[PDB]
């Protein structure tokens, strides 16, 4: 039975309400819960849903040089599979194995209805409506390092804005963004940004276009023997239209806006 | 020296018009032509630019299955490597390897400015405005095969639409808009078609979202010893900005309208 580790973010992998009364993988539902009977329907395996210990993507300690997260399960044995809206990053492609991307995605902007801002370059041109990302990651690091004048400005307000604009993780932003009466603005991934606007109280929308490209990639652990025939799962769906028939079922046919 | 298959499509590649004069890879420029130099940098590799035989992309005929194209090139032997606008699917995975995505892409439709079409959904509910794609490969087999009701509806209709609305090249799809009066909407990649808006006479737009998520991908025979450096490559190049960096560069800088 292939052990499968996955992560609680929804609309990927959530809780059932009446989960109590239930056992095994039908205690979840999402994105990725279908995704991963599909997978293994045409893989040919049995698994097993669990999820991960730590509740973490999957990062190394720069000064322990261990990994954590679902990474961290994959590079130590503790799984076989990580089928969950894991991003297909240099670090972490050194470590494990990643299938072709299953969904696309950018960094994004995330206002309150009614915020008087429309792009990067709005945000960039004033400091009266604060603005921030996760205080540390993809998002955070593109900012950091980019040398495109827009986003270098945006950067520089940012690493000196009082008090922090960072926030620890994406709940968090996403709740400044609604409780600071249109005066914040959050900088996360497209995906989260799209599914946060079909949700209740629908007071959020998702304003510019992605500032960069970036994918989630179902990942395996370096010379698994699941690997190749993951891998072109993960394009006979995204071919059969699967991909985009369950992007719009989680997002919107189960939409609330 | 590594051997590397391309295609002559802009602005991925073009010969230099003084490339009698010049020698190698110098004779060449374009979008591929600067990725090669830099994936081979980050793989530490030599290589000759070569411009696939037959001109084609890689698809295998139904009968003699013989492969065609720069697939054909890379499983029959004549080419180590393929660094072009090559899409990353299922069929062809099949026989050689894909590295992560470069570049993201999506069908979209073409029309002539000023045609009152603003999607698929528009195109599909009228049939004064022709519409159609490339008479074979992956566009059309998208509507042949969905079960998507509007992409079903362009499908019954293109199928039997007189005078036929299939065209044998993309450059024919694109002349055909251009010179049809509005009377003509081509689909085709969002890549060419974003292209094209930014070449004169400047008289075509890109409308709607993508239909569909696709990306090209850089491709090497199976147990190419290239394999993972060159998706390494890939990825460190989109995270430093690069990829982003050389579209601007070839698209829009380049533009002229
Ligand atoms: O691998 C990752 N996947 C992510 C997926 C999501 N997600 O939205 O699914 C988010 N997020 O919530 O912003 C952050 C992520 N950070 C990561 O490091
Ligand atoms: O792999 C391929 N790559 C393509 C790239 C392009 N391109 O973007 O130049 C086109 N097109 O433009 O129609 C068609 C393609 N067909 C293919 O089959």
């Amino acid at each position: 039975t292939v052990v499968v580790t996955t992560i609680l973010e929804s609309p990927y992998v959530m809780m059932k309400k009446n989960h109590e009364m239930l056992e095994g993988n039908e205690r979840y539902e999402g994105y990725c819960v279908d995704l991963a009977a599909e997978i293994a329907k045409h893989c040919g395996f049995k698994y097993k849903l669990t999820i991960v210990g730590d509740g973490k993507y999957g990062a190394r300690d720069a000064d322990t040089k261990i990994w954590n997260g679902m990474v961290g399960e994959l590079v130590y044995g503790k799984a076989d599979i990580a089928i969950a809206p894991l991003t297909i990053t240099l670090v972490r492609e050194e470590v494990i194995d990643f299938s072709k991307p299953f969904m696309s995605l950018g960094i994004s902007i995330m206002i309150k209805k009614g915020t008087p801002i429309e792009s990067a370059e709005d945000l960039s041109k004033q400091t009266e409506i604060a603005y921030g990302t996760l205080d540390s990651g993809s998002t955070k690091e593109f900012f950091r390092r980019s040398k495109i004048a827009v986003f270098d400005k945006m950067w520089t307000y940012m690493r000196s804005a009082e008090p922090s604009v960072f926030v620890r993780t994406t709940a968090e932003g996403v709740a400044r963004v609604r409780k600071s009466k249109g005066k914040y603005a959050y900088l996360l991934e497209s995906t989260m940004n799209e599914y946060i606007e079909q949700r209740k109280p629908c007071d959020t929308m998702k304003v510019g276009g992605n500032l960069d490209s970036k994918g989630y990639g179902i990942a395996t652990p370096k010379g698994s023997s699941l690997g190749n025939a993951v891998n072109l799962a993960v394009l006979k769906l995204n071919e059969q239209g699967l991909l985009d028939k369950l992007k719009n079922k989680w997002w919107y046919d189960k939409g609330e806006c």
